[PDB]
């Protein structure tokens, strides 16, 4: 519900419009893993690397089964779940409904510890314990693979103080990248709000196979990976064997109805006798008739829709959206003084460019297409020039569907402003300047005056 | 010292109030780390490998060394002043230099001669062949040599110098290195401008040996508690003290700190929480972190901080000034609060308060659990206080949580509260509200122009 | 031709002046990136691995050739012209593209054509069994095949393929797999939407063979001069020529540009320094580095470029606009330079500048050592300029420089300048002041409106 003719016209071409979509609906799976490679296979060439990896694993491990237990013994059940208000003290919103999250895990958690000794025989990198009924509960081992592709097919090809001092590195670096997730920096290990891919650092990042695994399928599969909306959450935390149980959230990408995501592809405009570019959101939310801007940042953007792990839609001013509609005055400009910065874009097989600042000329005709200095852009069709040659390239136009008299028909252009960083704080203290001088002679012509 | 309950009217929700620590009176220690692994055990199936290696090597090594002699030629002892000790800069000779970068020359040169005392057993050093190996230096004092890509000459390329080939075990050790190089160029690279400083982090460092920063440490006594919070908190620094262009080693001068809480100063955390004023659903744009130093109320940088349950920890002090309208509206002025407009599904409803719940119960639906009732919320009104005097277990959705006693104003929920002013936060919007009042500014000194000309 | 006099006084002692280096001219070199490791070695420890791997590859790789196509199908070549000669894109066709977009096109297109010339090879390139091969293009024209995860088939699981089992062999070899899927996903992932353009980083493409850029680089051939700095600026871009879902390897087009500086300009770095005047310390809000050109002064997002000690070298221009105040404060207008107050403990108190000292002896002990006088500063005083002809050599705190002269105004300490208007940056702060400011507009505005109205 955009005006995009007078948009293009100043630099702001219409591109490809994209749908909203975001995450929804989970379906939890429980998978375990060991933060502590078998060595039974090895038992000689230890030493105390076991021992002191052991004490600084249960380090890095006891605030995060801390933070747990903080909620743990404030979640009774009686007639759903109940948290102990004046227990827990201070809380988020969020945190509270990933306690109550954690109380359900709960139940799945025990059962899951009943195999306690069947998870620490674990001796493969992934291993599956269905010695139960049809409690066949998965435990990934970290750096188990080396333990036995590489430490146990070197025991005597080496030494033993070697096939030591090697397995002490693998455990120091493991931790060293390990630190970086469930560091001091794994603050609230309540929250569920944690990236699979963050969580699978304890798995030595290879979350391709803990999602495979769990037996994950969907067309969707990467998209959901990369929008960052598979998320995992610490069920329990076993300070003996050393093992997390994480619970993985796997959602399903649904779309927002009646919403749709407007990119805007800048194009440097002439004006008065330099190039300028239009200050205006390039990506655009549209959710019936309500204009918003989208902190599309955060989200993954792939050619057909805008994937993202939560609304992201923000306010927007009411300028901007007059601008955005037919008010071009409306419409900041900064002006542009670098050699880069984009001169045509092509929308709909049409062609919108500078040429005051670019080399337009139609192939066709032979001819060469000029630019009027009273004309912010060109519209460069079908109609004027079957195939023009904008810069070094050779493209064939299309037919413009819009107002016939595009170049000859003009429009108000929107007052310039500078958005450095430096110079925001710059005009924001220049502009406080000349209003308290102006309030200066309306408050003595005032006192003067009556 | 700001007022809670004024500020949880209009959605800022009291946190938890953290301490406020930061490095300080650094320990040195030095390690070398050499960037060449020993591959005599297969000197047959080396090949020019280690050649190309060697040259690539010595690029990226000497403007670091250079650098560093920029310095060592301009720091004399000022022997002779029986009234001052220590190091002198030449500045004419330095030319131009920033506050730090000198200060951090003074710490190069006090560790040249712990330096030059390692570089004694420079033999010693190429000797080594394994990842990591003790030097006994003097009497107790030794110096600790952890060599890179060793681990994998040791325990991959030599018990496999047959399973293969040559040209094979050749292969794999020239990626073994162009690898390291790979991940090692992105912190002594080109962008490694200033060796210099004393500012670089010691995981950064430790890139040189495969990011084995753990290693690194214990192998160096960390005898420490804060050594976790210390190492996310960017405190545990390192600093080149010397680059041997013929061996391939450098000397590292590891800095632990310690972590001393500044006195009389905390950090109070504010919860945002959505609150319905207009018809619209709003948040205070007020700082969510607070630093508050006896009497004095500050923004603080906690970007760069860690922030732990019990307290914030910086490597070094972080705070900044603040709006003199904002530390108003922090102590009761709310009306000079800003808000913003609330216009996404997402975006905190409510929020627990020692005991007590603070909610929009116009945008979530709030039942009293024990009563049955729906605790619905007046239209001037911003949030709720739901407390045991309201509903004793209340139902956010799909959230039961018991309440406790508010400690406030018994009538918080028909006190009301002066609002403040709409703004918007958008970065494209802020150049056009900027422009926008300038625009109004002009006609408005215009008007002011021609009335008070026709006037006076 | 900035005042650097005035300015120093302010906090902004002019430091090092670089030159300004972009990217340009850039030659392509061809090579091809076989993303499925050669097995053959141990056909029989395989099991499903392969199979799965190679839909699982199938998947993310089958957008990025469909990308490609929407191009191919566009671009026909231009018979039938006499003057001009070269490719014609189909506007209608290809629907909505941006400049670049277009550009990357029709610089694929011109790739294709040695692109086949490499295809012609598709047997000989699945042939390969080692991580680095090189094949035969045309007799004197060659081309290189890198082998993802090769280099681990036949270093570590030959090598013991009898040692462990063969459900063990096969194990080992789904986790390489899979975690070397885990890493290409980051950058040829969903977020790979526009194959089409070429400004993608080597290191970012090299994700695809274990992100041993370093080996891709060597293997490829790289012209001695300006190449750490070329890559660290990001310069050295890579584009996808074409994709093969059979034998599953890609072709991408190296571009490595050489940088051109260009003339009449220069980049000025300002080293800020605290500086005193009411009672608190301050710091100029002024930019720390400067683009001038010919005496054309602008901003510059230095950020997105290399700093090195003699030039800022960018991947393309960065220069910006600036407000005109802020050049009007850089060249004398003091006044017109904002300053925001000083809270923080850490902050620069001194810099050196062409051997001349600038500091804020205010809160930094500053004495003279070659005299004995304590250097003192004044209440009135904003900095201090301890150079020759005052000091031959100071000490400020515990640091010892010797200064040279200064060679400007040799009043410069018994001057003075016009202070500049104070202000917050913090971006809660700049939403409160936007705020605040249009609050006294509208009200001023008002008083403007009744009294025109009351008035005439
Ligand atoms: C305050 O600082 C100033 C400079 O910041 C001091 O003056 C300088 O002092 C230094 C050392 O005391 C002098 O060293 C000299 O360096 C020049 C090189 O300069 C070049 O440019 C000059 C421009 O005026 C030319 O005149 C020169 O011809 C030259 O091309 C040498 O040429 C000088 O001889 C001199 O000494 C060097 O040469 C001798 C020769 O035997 C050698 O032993 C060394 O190589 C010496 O280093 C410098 O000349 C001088 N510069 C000036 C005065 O402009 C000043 O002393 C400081 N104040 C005090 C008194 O402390
Ligand atoms: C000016 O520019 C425009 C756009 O760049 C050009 O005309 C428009 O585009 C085409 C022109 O060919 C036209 O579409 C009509 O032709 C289509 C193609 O038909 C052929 O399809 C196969 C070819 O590969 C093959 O089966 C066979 O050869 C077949 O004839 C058809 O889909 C259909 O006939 C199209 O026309 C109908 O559809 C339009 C759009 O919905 C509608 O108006 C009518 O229903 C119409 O009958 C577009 O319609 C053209 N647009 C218009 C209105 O002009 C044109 O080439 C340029 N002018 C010149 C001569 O330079
Ligand atoms: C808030 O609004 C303010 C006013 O609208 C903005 O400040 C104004 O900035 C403009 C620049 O855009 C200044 O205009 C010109 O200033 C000098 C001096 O010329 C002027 O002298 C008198 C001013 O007292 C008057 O006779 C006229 O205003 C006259 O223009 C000139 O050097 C520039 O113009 C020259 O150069 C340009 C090329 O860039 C040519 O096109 C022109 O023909 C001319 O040769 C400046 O444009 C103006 O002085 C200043 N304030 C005034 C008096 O209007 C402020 O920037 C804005 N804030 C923002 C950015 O949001
Ligand atoms: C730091 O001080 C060093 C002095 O010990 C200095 O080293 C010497 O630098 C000069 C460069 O001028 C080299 O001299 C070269 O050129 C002369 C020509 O007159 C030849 O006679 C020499 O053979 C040589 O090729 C010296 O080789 C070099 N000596 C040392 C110590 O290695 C450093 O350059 C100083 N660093 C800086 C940046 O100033
Ligand atoms: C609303 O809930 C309140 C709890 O948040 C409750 O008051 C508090 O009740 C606890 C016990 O549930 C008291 O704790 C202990 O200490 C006191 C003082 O010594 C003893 O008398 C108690 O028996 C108990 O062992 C808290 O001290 C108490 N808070 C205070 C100081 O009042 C309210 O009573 C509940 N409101 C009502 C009346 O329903
Ligand atoms: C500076 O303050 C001005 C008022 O104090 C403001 O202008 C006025 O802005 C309000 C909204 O903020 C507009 O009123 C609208 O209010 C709601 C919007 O949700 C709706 O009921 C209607 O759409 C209603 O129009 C006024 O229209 C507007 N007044 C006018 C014509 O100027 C400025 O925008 C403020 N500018 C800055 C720098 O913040
Ligand atoms: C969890 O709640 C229990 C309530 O029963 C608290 O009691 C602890 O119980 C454990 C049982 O192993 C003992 O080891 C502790 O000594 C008990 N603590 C106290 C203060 O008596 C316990 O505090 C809570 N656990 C946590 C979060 O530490
Ligand atoms: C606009 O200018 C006024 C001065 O006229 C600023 O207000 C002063 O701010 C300082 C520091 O915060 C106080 O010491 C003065 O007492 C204030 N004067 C008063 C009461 O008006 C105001 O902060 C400026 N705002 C902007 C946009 O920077
Ligand atoms: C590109 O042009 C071709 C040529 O017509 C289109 O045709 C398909 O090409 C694939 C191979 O890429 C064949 O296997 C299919 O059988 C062809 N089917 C058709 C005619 O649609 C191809 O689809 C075009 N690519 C796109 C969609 O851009």
């Amino acid at each position: 519900i955009l005006h995009y003719e007078k948009l293009s016209k100043i630099g702001l071409v219409k591109g490809v419009t994209r749908k909203y979509k975001i995450k929804s609906n989970p379906l939890t799976k429980d998978i375990v893993i060991k933060m502590i490679p078998n060595v039974s296979d090895m038992s000689q060439c230890t030493g105390s690397v076991m021992e002191n990896y052991k004490t600084r694993l249960n380090g890095i491990l006891t605030p995060i089964k801390g933070a747990l237990e903080i909620y743990k013994n404030n979640t009774h059940d009686l007639v759903g779940v109940i948290m102990a208000g004046v227990a827990i003290g201070i809380a988020t919103a969020a945190q509270i409904t990933a306690g109550v999250a954690l109380y359900e895990a709960m139940k799945n958690a025990d059962n899951i510890n009943k195999l306690k000794s069947s998870i620490e025989s674990t001796n493969e990198a992934v291993v599956k314990l269905q010695e139960t009924a049809e409690k066949t509960v998965y435990v990934l081992t970290a750096l188990q693979d080396y333990i036995n592709t590489n430490l146990v097919p070197t025991i005597d090809k080496i030494s033993c103080k070697q096939t030591e001092l090697s397995l002490d590195l693998a455990l120091s670096k493991y931790l060293s990248d390990l630190l970086f997730v469930f560091g001091p920096n794994l603050q609230d290990p309540v929250s569920n709000s944690m990236t699979i891919q963050a969580i699978s650092q304890a798995f030595g990042g290879n979350y391709e196979t803990l999602l495979r695994t769990l037996g994950y399928a969907t067309e969707d599969f990467d998209d959901l990976l990369e929008s960052d909306s598979i998320t995992g959450q610490i069920i329990y935390v076993d300070l003996s064997s050393y093992y997390i149980i994480v619970r993985v959230y796997f959602p399903i990408l649904t779309e927002i109805q009646q919403a749709y995501i407007q990119e805007l592809l800048p194009v440097s405009f002439n004006n008065d006798d330099s190039e300028w570019i239009s200050i205006v959101p390039n990506f655009i939310l549209v959710r019936n008739t309500l204009i918003s801007n989208i902190e599309i940042g955060f989200c993954l953007i792939t050619k057909r829709s805008v994937i993202c792990n939560q609304d992201y839609a923000t306010p927007m001013t009411n300028n901007m959206r007059e601008c955005l509609t037919g008010s071009t005055e409306k419409c900041p400009r900064e002006l542009v003084v670098s050699s880069h910065v984009p001169r045509f874009a092509l929308s709909n097989g049409v062609l919108f460019a500078n040429c005051i600042s670019v080399t337009c000329q139609c192939q066709t005709t032979g001819r060469a297409i000029s630019q009027s200095g009273e004309q912010t852009l060109l519209m460069i069709d079908n109609t004027t020039c079957p195939t023009a040659v904008l810069g070094n390239v050779i493209i064939s136009l299309g037919k413009y569907l819009g107002s016939v008299n595009y170049n000859s028909e003009g429009i108000a252009i929107g007052p310039p402003v500078f958005t450095d960083k430096v110079d925001i704080s710059s005009q924001i203290s220049s502009m406080n300047q000349s209003l308290q001088q102006s309030k200066d002679y309306i408050k003595e012509a005032q006192r003067l005056l009556d």
